[PDB]
């Protein structure tokens, strides 16, 4: 599959040798793998390595925590297709007065006292940003379980969904509080479209590489947990053509949510509307858009 | 716009411009045009030109009939744009029983007679072919006013019900017809997957190449009659980007409907089931493909 061009330049974090090696080294000691050849599988996946190519700005202080988060979810959400929408949406549900930090964990459990001791230690970095993470990250949780999952969806309804489903929100708020990036609600409020657009961006370039793992799992994991829902079937579907046609055209179209990301920046600007911290936020969703690509083009999660 | 790459090649009829001069010639003695600017704009649209790139293997003393029947469709469309649609669907069934012969047409009235005139001339020429072309006409007449294009589409809906507003079945019959191209039933099912991909290439090239004709209509004729509904708009919709984005994304979906189609000749010869006839067929399909680009793209009905 060769990539349409593109003008965005990919940037990777300056330490992630160094908090790759650390995160991975968390979550082999502490979370519970099935064997080793999982536990190979994960170190050849780079959490670490996507995290520090969505959040190349990080402070160097905080970059480990977002790196953390964004390697637990990885891993329940693949746990969670082996489960029902009832059993993923409990097993989900538990977590959240745990990552609230509302109610303690239960330490023979490694999910629950991993999240517990992350977000505690968010807090105790910087309280104000660390929460704001909260609700985006169950809006996030509660989409990969929604019964809707299991009806047709058009495109552009699909899109609307998988914006929370591919934690869009999540993302945003941990881009922010990995920079210290402090926004006014005025300001959130502002960019709404540019998150939008960006949201499809990232949800087609996933969708694109991750159609072969996916399709696999629908055909070996739960009939719900495994179900594929991805763009990359639905305008297979819609234009009666085969995946991998679907995926050249589902190309072609992030690179027209590409340009359309510069023109709504641009436009910001000319309507004396962006200050230096959206600025640094719209550039930090370019490389969010950018990285994603970069690490799922070369990520043996996707490959293998 | 630059279209991207194709392995279509086109082809015209050799007699096209006698043809032309002799259709032309008709339609300006006959037809009720409101004035010189319309006749004017009639001859420059080249409807016998786009018939002879549709079907440029129709035999010699055919060809004619196939420009009639189009260049007459041609301006009943435009005069529908003008209408409500029960307007439009009043005036398309009172032709269908003409068409057929079974009720005369009043010889004041020009689209009754020349209706009523040429498929008599038709059905003298060849009555088994010329009575298969006429469901597949009155399908397509039906399609133009549905209500359906009132209501929310998506891509899929849309290229379903556009195979009908498109005439991809009247096209189909009237190519054989001018080639004298006789298929059997069983002969027909065995290509049944070919057509319905040959008609979204058909109906989303013409989409694209009309859009800037069809837009200006939708603001400027009758808000039903005239309604916008075509995939340019469908997908810029569905994915949030602008008409000029949804045709560079439509256009390499039309280049993976040309791979389609390549793919599922060869399948039908790898099998032993490509007849002589379906072969003329299939490649009667792909003129009509590279026929419509190259006229859509040259035409001054849809530059100007
Ligand atoms: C498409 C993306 C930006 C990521 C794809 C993988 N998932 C897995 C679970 C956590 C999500 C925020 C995400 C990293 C989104
Ligand atoms: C896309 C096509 C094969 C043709 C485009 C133009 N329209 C005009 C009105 C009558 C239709 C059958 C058709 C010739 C279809
Ligand atoms: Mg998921
Ligand atoms: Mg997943
Ligand atoms: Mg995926
Ligand atoms: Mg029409
Ligand atoms: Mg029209
Ligand atoms: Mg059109």
């Amino acid at each position: 599959l060769e990539p349409p061009p593109s003008t965005f330049q990919p940037l990777c974090h300056p330490l992630v040798e160094e908090v790759s090696k650390e995160v991975d080294g968390y979550f082999l000691q502490h979370w519970n793998f099935p064997n080793e050849k999982a536990r190979k599988k994960f170190v050849a996946a780079g959490f670490s390595r996507v995290t520090c190519l969505y959040f190349p700005k990080a402070l160097d202080d905080r970059i480990h925590f977002a790196c953390r988060l964004l390697t637990v979810l990885f891993l329940i959400d693949d746990l969670l297709e082996y489960m029902s929408f009832e059993e993923g949406s409990a097993y989900n549900e538990k977590l959240i007065p745990i990552s609230r930090g509302d109610v303690l964990p239960d330490r023979s459990i490694p999910v629950e006292y991993i999240i517990y001791d992350l977000w505690e230690s968010m807090r105790a970095h910087d309280r104000e940003m660390a929460d704001e993470i909260l609700e985006p990250v169950f809006l996030f949780m509660r989409a990969q379980t929604d019964r809707t999952r299991a009806r047709p969806m058009g495109l552009g309804g699909y899109l609307e969904y998988r914006e929370r489903d591919v934690g869009k929100e999540l993302l945003a708020a941990l881009m922010r509080f990995s920079m210290g990036l402090k926004l006014s609600p005025s300001e959130l409020q502002r960019v709404r479209e540019i998150d939008a657009n960006c949201s499809k961006h990232l949800s087609v370039v996933n969708d694109i590489y991750s159609y072969e793992k996916e399709l696999y799992t629908s055909k070996t994991a739960h009939s719900e947990g495994g179900i594929l829902c991805t763009s990359v079937q639905i305008l297979a579907q819609e234009a009666d053509v085969t995946a991998e046609a679907a995926k050249r055209v589902l190309f072609v179209m992030c690179r027209e949510w590409e340009l359309r990301h510069q023109l709504l920046v641009a436009r910001l600007s000319a309507e004396g509307l962006e200050t230096p911290g959206l600025a640094a936020y719209v550039e930090g969703l370019e490389y969010q858009m950018s990285g994603n690509e970069l690490w799922s083009q070369t990520t043996l999660r996707y490959s293998v």
